[PDB]
């Protein structure tokens, strides 16, 4: 179609314009005296929500060129969130505060590729500054504070994330879904998403689910649908009086039916449910199984008949659980050795994964041998979607305080860092104030949070700036202090990560000379 | 699309906007002397109603800003509704008079995340002082003054399901449908909606009905069409003397013909009946049937032949009674054990029912183990729907009274809350007004039922404020008194259920500093 | 979609003005000096009429607010039709009378739920004052009355309808129908819709018809298609000299074929027709037949083969009449001992019959053991249909008489019991001017039927409640006189009706404070 292409500085402008929109969305949730902002929804009721990314991601303009803007810096609290899990904001609030001052700059005549550069340089040392001023977190005091700011000052988000961490271990997952109940709960269990095959098997109507008490496992890689397989192992079983659990790719009528009858009686106690899982990825988790119980994978591929199978190959639990939804192996028999053998070998599938999703799954199932869910609690469904965002965002900066360390919190890192490169200098004249561009800009989170108190920013910019290390504003009791002693704690990966990619896509926003849209 | 994004008082002014249009069309129905408001309908005749939530359910604005007002404080109502039955109304009025006072509070500068932190706080207070005021309900006068009070002061409708209560039990199920008569009717009762295959069965013309005394019980999965299958079966029941009831999922004519031919001779008295239901709800209902009897379900799928069945397999009962409508089964001989174990699987069934409609049939059941229907009366359709919507409303709020107990009603139970948080304060004075807020609003139920009675709503609240205990306004007799002696009994449960959920949306709804919505 | 929410007093004038248009179209056709109403049509030729459901089904207005109103009353005129027959603007015009002087009340500050709670008192009261009032009416000079003032005083179709009912009697059908001819026509009958099968059994050529004289039945169930079946009982027939009817399922071409060279020649005298019905209401009808008859129903299904019936299963008749479309049998040998106790049975068959379709089919097998069609005639279809709208409203008028018995018409006997409740009080003040509102109401007939005269409505009622008992205003011939002794009468049934539908509907339309509808 015909286009609209505008230049200079009247394209800025347009481009500014709409930053702005976007920023200012979103910045109104900044801090603890944050508010929330409610975007509309065609399907049902609206959403309330603090979450800088949720804002940043409805919005969208009718100027063609404001949204262009708007678009563009939309994918720093966009980004911010894919890598780190928090910080959306504060990267939006970085950004905006970047582009604003650049584009002052490249408007008094200074060569915008050159303000990139300063601006990327002073922002590579920042990211190793943090680095310095990082210190590790992995007390649960520590995890539970950090928690605890992400989710808005919520003691219980905190309390509850920090035992969660500390039972499922490191490399153990947690997730969190909506809660039936009024208040948080956190359940603790290797399942999998497989339910009964016959719900004739249900051994006990009160929970509508099937015990078998310390039963053997049968792993078949094929689909049965005859009982004239099963009849070999089947008989081993009724002659050794424990049950058995048949996870096989399909039990079929014919050979279900069977079993069923077979159960139903009390010849053998059996259950049957399918295979976790599709493909290669089935093969993979099945086995996974039978070195966690001791048993061998009956792979019709790799030279074996269901019928050659003994209870030599048969897997052993303490306990096994399965309802309508999952089957659960409670303590298998498999030894130790072969697990950890099994685990890190796992541990380096996820080394050599160069796409997130073959990293995603395998993960999972390193979990599923060395897993938690966090039920969200409250009245209404517009509380709990706030609830649910905070607990999400909580968990993942825990996650990310674990893994590279806090630093304090109040945007006062961000502060101290850009008094430690006052020196800072580039090239030439250009990259200098390009670089005092992107020191500025770092005092904008603490601006902001500040701001959104109601009180003096550029007031409490100076007395913490005045001050040294963690002295920082607390915005929540409104008088100053040492950061880490009051608990305020910002995961140094999220700091880190707000920074660059505002950085990144703001750098860039400021060499705009041109812009080239449809008509309207 | 782009959106229209509104920032801080103008978005706020605009929201309440909307939230007053619904609350407004809601609360007019509040309390005896409240009216009537009338549903326009696309497909046929308008609806008449006073159920504050049917009200609010139709509410949507033009402006997209009120609308998003209007469609968030919808969910209060619309809450209240399917967890108390009751309320619906109040709830709306509370939620108005908070969302009110908090906004002309953060427009005094106030911070609205504290503002909510005392709101919820005197909640949970106030919900623990109605659970100490509660006094249990379980004589059928009060179950029908409840009953009365929530049908808008109909005496009738309370007597009725007093008397309904009185005779399923707690454990039994009451519903209500359209009579066709022009007064209200009681209907009670094992039964489900078949009558004979065979016209020629009736073995007494008196009620036009067969009457199998102590019968034995055959229950077919699959649709029977030979009388190769029944033979085995048949003739261990004609060497046994006792009738036989055959429940399969149909009796073909092959089949049919023959078994007509042998209880018109006398050879063996058998019924034939379609099966239960549709699906996998019928082979879930047919073996309901099956506990009840002590008999098998003969499932194909499951590897049972029909020819393999033998007295073993048959249910048995004390007597039957079908008709051209339904069968019923009395006094099945299972043991009760293997009933109430039935039962307490199908009660947690309906606890995993993510959607009403698997909630509906599942008590069904329950109640066909462990039922009684009302008709309601009226001249024409227009006041068969009020009605209707009256004595769910009832039912539900027995119901409530009957598990939580009952609170003064007229409003008074929170209005005394109120007085006794008096001295409730927060962390800081934010929270404090925040408090203040929520205890304000506690009068509006009862100040809002005066006004529909067009008195002076100030005059009336101080003098019940002045007293003790019970002491309420009696607004249909229009004098003062003791709530509880004049029978005007609120169930504790709504109450407490209307005040959570106005306090958790319009907690959040105050937190608004921004909104995101479409363009016109 | 977005709501137009209107409140209060604006809500309620708008819900007038459209009753108003509605009421105002059907009024004018009410009583003898009534005029007609010309409904267009969007296929073909408009419609004449005076039948005031027929008009007010049509209205519908286009403002949102003023078409519910519409829309609901018109409810009042459409169950009276359900429910009477007649009365429809009766019962229009007093719903319109209610409503506007309720409202008028409700604008005094008078509560309306109360007014309501009056209205309904008074009309209760009304209801058995009449039930007084009445007196029956079983002689057909009264039936032909009642006939003539539902047919706007046309004696023709009185006398016609009396003739009707005497000859059908009270346990047997009428219908109306469009007559071919120019002038009313009556028609009476055991017959059914089954033509001779075969064309070529004729055995008078002057009517076109075949009569067997004296003849056996045969009633197959199965349908019939080799004359194999057939030869055990046309045996017997052929050695009895006696004709034979056949009246199976279908007579099919093999055994046909046969039958008619058997009568071609004079070996046999048979005659071939389907059965009456379709599927369960074919065997019902079936049986119907042999009970008539004293024969037995050789059903396929229940164990009986057609070879195996003899003499003994057939019927037998005095005479059998069958052409072209009719079969009829003249005076079955079936006793009246079972005849009548097979007519109980169906006579409780219809007291089950919960849908009006399962009436209408039970009712007219009835009237074929214990049937008849008027004709109606006019110039053109315009004609026509004005007149069979008339004749349909009188026949269910005079139905309704014979059920219930009469009183005075010209609206007196309302007047009346609004003179005997002068003393009706009600608990309050507000419940006493709804007493009064529905009296007032009640003089709302005789007044519109006046002023339909262009005579002064406020002079006639003066002087009719200035009389007694029977005293009215005769309408077409502008005189005083006893109503009874001039023939104007009017079912007590429909006068009751008329007013509890009215009051029903109009009542709860008092109670609106709230409208809400879609936008424009
Ligand atoms: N009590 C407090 N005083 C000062 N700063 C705080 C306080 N609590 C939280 N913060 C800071 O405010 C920031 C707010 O983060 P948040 O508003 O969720 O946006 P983001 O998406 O950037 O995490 C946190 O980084 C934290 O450093
Ligand atoms: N006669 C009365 N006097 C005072 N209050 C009453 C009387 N009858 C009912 N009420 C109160 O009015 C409230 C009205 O409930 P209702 O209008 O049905 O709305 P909701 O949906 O809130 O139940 C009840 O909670 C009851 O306490
Ligand atoms: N000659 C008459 N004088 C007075 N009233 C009459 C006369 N003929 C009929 N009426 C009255 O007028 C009414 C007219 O009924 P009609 O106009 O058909 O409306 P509806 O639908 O109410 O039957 C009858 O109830 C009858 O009482
Ligand atoms: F805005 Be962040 F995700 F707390
Ligand atoms: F408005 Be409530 F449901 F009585
Ligand atoms: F208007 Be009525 F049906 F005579
Ligand atoms: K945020
Ligand atoms: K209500
Ligand atoms: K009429
Ligand atoms: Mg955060
Ligand atoms: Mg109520
Ligand atoms: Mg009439």
């Amino acid at each position: 179609a015909a286009k609209d292409v505008k230049f200079g500085n009247d394209a800025r402008v347009k481009m500014l314009r709409g930053v702005n929109v976007l920023a200012d969305a979103v910045k109104v949730t900044l801090g603890p005296k944050g508010r929330n902002v409610v975007l509309d929804k065609s399907f049902g009721a609206p959403t309330i929500t603090k979450d800088g990314v949720s804002v940043a991601r409805e919005i969208e303009l009718e100027d063609k060129f404001e949204n262009m803007g708007a678009q563009m810096v939309k994918e720093v609290a966009s980004k911010a969130n894919d890598a780190a899990g928090d910080g959306t904001t504060t990267a939006t609030v970085l950004a905006q505060a970047i582009i604003t001052e650049g584009l002052k700059a490249v408007a008094c005549g200074m060569n915008p590729m050159d303000l990139k550069r300063g601006i990327d340089k002073a922002v590579t040392a920042a990211v190793e500054e943090l680095k310095a001023l990082s210190v590790p977190c992995s007390d649960s005091k520590a995890i539970a504070q950090v928690g605890t700011i992400s989710a808005n000052s919520d003691e219980t988000v905190g309390k509850l994330i920090a035992e969660a961490m500390d039972k499922v271990g490191k490399e153990g997952v947690i997730t969190v879904e909506d809660g039936t109940g009024l208040q948080d709960e956190l359940d603790v269990v290797m399942q999998f998403d497989r339910g009964y095959l016959s719900p004739y098997f249900i051994n006990k109507p009160e929970t509508g689910a099937v015990e078998l008490e310390s039963p053997f496992i049968l792993l078949a890689d094929k689909k049965i649908s005859n009982i004239r397989e099963m009849l070999p192992v089947l008989e081993a079983v009724a002659k050794a009086g424990k049950p058995l659990l048949i996870i096989a790719e399909d039990v079929e009528g014919e050979a279900l039916a069977t079993l069923v009858v077979n159960t139903m009686r009390g010849i053998v106690k059996v259950a049957a449910v399918k295979a976790p899982g599709f493909g290669d990825r089935r093969k993979a988790m099945l086995q996974d199984i039978a070195t966690l119980t001791g048993g061998t994978v009956i792979s019709e591929e790799i030279g074996m008949e269901l019928e050659k199978a003994t209870l030599e190959d048969l897997g052993q639990a303490k306990r096994v659980v399965i309802n309508k939804d999952t089957t659960t192996i409670i303590d298998g028999v498999g030894e130790e050795a072969a697990i950890q053998g099994r685990v890190a070998q796992i541990r380096q599938q996820i080394e050599e994964a160069t796409s997130d999703y073959d990293r995603e799954k395998l993960q999972e199932r390193v979990a599923k041998l060395a897993v938690a869910v966090i039920k969200v609690g409250a009245a209404t469904e517009v509380e709990m979607k706030e609830k649910k965002a905070r607990v999400e965002d909580a968990l993942h900066a825990t996650r990310a305080a674990v893994e590279e360390g806090v630093v304090a919190g109040g945007g006062v890192a961000l502060i101290r860092v850009a008094s430690k490169l006052a020196d800072l200098r580039g090239q030439n004249e250009d990259q200098n104030v390009g670089i005092k561009v992107a020191l500025r800009a770092m005092e904008a989170p603490l601006r902001q949070i500040v701001l959104n108190c109601g009180e003096e920013p550029s007031v409490v910019a100076n007395t913490v700036k005045g001050g040294d290390g963690n002295y920082g504003y607390n915005a929540a009791t409104e008088e100053y202090g040492n950061m880490i002693d009051m608990g305020i704690l910002d995961p140094t990966k999220v700091t880190r990560s707000a920074l660059q990619y505002a950085a990144s896509v703001a750098g860039l926003m400021i060499t705009t000379e041109c812009m080239v849209t449809d008509l309207p």
